[PDB]
């Protein structure tokens, strides 16, 4: 749309006001141009065919209910949006400021969100297992990420490299949720998942096997379901990171946590130069390493703590 950049107001899923970028032409729009080649959030009108129409509103006032996961898909990508500028000096997803698509709204009952290669997904959940996916920034940037991945190295979506790339959604998801500093955790989709029962989450990087995700490399899934386990083996991965950040001792390994920034710079540096699509978790340990000797030195303790860490989840 052609128009004048304008701000709107709004509440989220969860009931929370905020200012949203839009743009003005006889409607106003859901379309951020502040941001790179701009923000776009299409409504998908409970059906599946995408992206839907770009979402339109009279008075630049998103307080309905059905308004809630639009404002939130939109304003938690500005958010992603600025960390990874802000943070990794990267434009958008593609690093050349490529348009930010999402739709919402999509389908009816649909417990899942997603990135399609192309956009956005998110469903408004059954009301029971989940509610709208895009209330929750960690699962918006979790999504966003899986974009930055596709652009970068390109991990093949099954068996380990798959479960590289759920991992780095995962860390990166969390990360974004630490920056904006929204009730920040290390646990995934909390603010979204089983709206009846609190405190707990789909997954968690601090101890895995809570939910029942491996965390070591001898519990690894073998089989075929989830793609080879895509989301269940993501969980060795994210304990690696959980713990290079916060440190600990696990299956009697010590590793001393070097923080959350620390951790991001090394493992955007490995994926941006050193992953490829089917690296396997030794190859991501690898390249952790060499990433945290580029960054550190190799006797820094920055490396020290990802040696311990992987050594931990008995990644070699
Ligand atoms: O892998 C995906 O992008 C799908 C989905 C995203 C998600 C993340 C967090 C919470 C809810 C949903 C998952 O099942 O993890
Ligand atoms: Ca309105
Ligand atoms: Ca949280
Ligand atoms: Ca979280
Ligand atoms: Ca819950
Ligand atoms: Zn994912």
């Amino acid at each position: 749309i052609t128009g004048t950049s304008t701000v709107g107001v709004g509440r989220g899923v969860l009931g929370d006001q905020k200012n949203i970028n839009t743009t003005y032409s006889t409607y106003y729009y859901l379309q951020d141009n502040t941001r790179g080649d701009g923000i776009f959030t299409y409504d998908a009108k409970y059906r599946t065919t995408l992206p839907g129409s770009l979402w339109a509103d009279a008075d630049n006032q998103f307080f309905a209910s059905y308004d809630a996961p639009a404002v939130d898909a939109h304003y938690y990508a500005g958010v992603t949006y600025d960390y990874y500028k802000n943070v990794h000096n990267r434009l958008s997803y593609d690093g050349n400021n490529a348009a930010i698509r999402s739709s919402v709204h999509y389908s009816q009952g649909y417990n899942n969100a997603f990135w399609n290669g192309s956009e956005m997904v998110y469903g408004d959940g059954d009301g029971q297992t989940f509610i709208p996916l895009s209330g929750g920034i960690d699962v918006v940037a979790h999504e966003l990420t899986h974009a930055v991945t596709d652009y970068t190295a390109g991990l093949i979506y099954q068996n380990e490299s798959g479960a590289i790339n759920e991992a780095i959604s995962d860390i990166f998801g969390t990360l974004v949720e630490f920056y904006a500093n929204k009730n920040p955790d290390w646990e995934i989709g909390e603010d979204v998942y089983t709206p009846g029962i609190s405190g707990d989450s789909l997954r968690s990087m601090s101890d895995p096997a809570k939910y029942g995700d491996p965390d070591h490399y001898s519990k690894r899934y073998t089989g075929t379901q989830d793609n080879g386990g895509v989301h269940i083996n993501s969980g060795i991965i994210n304990k690696a990171a959980y713990l290079i950040s916060q440190g600990g001792t696990h299956y009697g390994v010590s590793v001393v946590g070097i923080g959350r920034d620390k951790l991001g710079k090394i493992f955007y540096r490995a994926l941006t130069q050193y992953l490829t699509p089917t690296s396997n978790f030794s190859q991501l340990r690898a390249a952790a390493v060499q990433s945290a000797t580029d960054l550190y030195g190799s006797t820094s303790q920055e490396v020290a703590s990802v040696k311990q860490a992987f050594d931990a989840v008995g990644v070699k």
